[PDB]
């Protein structure tokens, strides 16, 4: 039981902009995804300050970066607040319709694609390097779900029955045939040091 | 009926760091406060995407910058999600205890105070220029309240019975005797153009 959904017109436009525009500095995708994980972890930290039982589903708050050369994937895993089903459908908790409008209109005024995260749609930058993204998420108020898309104008949402993860979100990036450098230990270290070295949560680089 | 509260030790430490450290680039305070307003407006936009009645208390989403030379104040007003009383008490909706720890430890590694907003405690930068900050806030799930402090280690929270504002938050900065340049039309234009020209909500500069 997979359900299919059409992206809203503005989002479908953003994604094909992201895919089609010649932009060489693709490496920012990782920063924009580490940010999202950082915000997710902010949100559960807060929520527990008044209710320590929200942490029943995992006391530890971190980010993992898991490269895998066999499947050509890099996964960003975090133990943050996760997303409910309704959230996944509503542009994965972002305000993407109006954030795309503000983004499109910043590009009218000399912005580059690296400013994507200033408008709340940083997530889409995963398409700078991924031909297909899978978001496995679990929130305390709901079950585990997998969101998926290869762009094209539509996304899928099914309940995930695989590996119960407890609480958080897992962005699997099925990388493009020529972006396999984002699976290098060396290269990921460089990017994380360069673009998010003062993120307030431990990031672990898994090895293969 | 004012209630007084002691800041948590880490927050009280951050604020006196902010007050006492020689740092010349005080102008970033404004960016960090425009951000907060921007995030507040993000949050109510989202909330209405599934329930358009949250906007019953104001359909328009903007930021205003109101300088006033007579009282030596600059106010940042927004029609975002506002804060409940519990929020105001819990460090004004931030995660300031652990965000201060991450901030303190970034300064251990060559961060400057301008990176305050990367740790979620940007709000405190208002003390770069303000001897006293007053936060008047209204959220849909609660009444209108005023939070206040001149540092010293304590803050006050009372119900505000003055100007019912509908929905949003209002940071009144009672400026320091020698930071009156942040009341200049000229100077605020320069700062807003320089540091937040791609913020996704209209900012209006009131005139006097
Ligand atoms: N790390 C996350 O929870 C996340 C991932 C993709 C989009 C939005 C998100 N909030
Ligand atoms: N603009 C606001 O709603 C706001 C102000 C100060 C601190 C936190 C906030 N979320």
């Amino acid at each position: 039981e997979v359900e299919t959904f059409a992206f809203q017109a503005e989002i479908a436009q953003l994604m094909s902009l992201i895919i089609n525009t010649f932009y060489s500095n693709k490496e920012i995708f990782l920063r924009e995804l580490i940010s999202n994980s950082s915000d997710a972890l902010d949100k559960i930290r807060y929520e527990s300050l008044t209710d320590p039982s929200k942490l029943d589903s995992g006391k530890e708050l971190h980010i993992n970066l898991i490269p895998n050369k066999q499947d050509r994937t890099l996964t960003i895993v975090d133990t943050g607040i996760g997303m409910t089903k309704a959230d996944l459908i509503n542009n994965l908790g972002t305000i993407a319709k109006s954030g795309t409008k503000a983004f499109m209109e910043a590009l009218q005024a000399g912005a580059d694609i690296s400013m994507i995260g200033q408008f709340g749609v940083g997530f889409y930058s995963a398409y700078l390097v991924a031909e297909k993204v899978t978001v496995i998420t679990k929130h305390n108020d709901d079950e585990q779900y997998a969101w998926e898309s290869s762009a094209g104008g539509s996304f899928t949402v099914r309940t995930d029955t695989g590996e119960p993860m407890g609480r958080g979100t897992k962005v699997i990036l099925h990388l493009k045939e020529d972006q396999t450098e984002y699976l290098e230990e060396r290269r990921i270290k460089e990017i994380v040091k360069k673009h998010s070295q003062f993120i307030g949560y431990p990031i672990t680089l898994f090895v293969e």
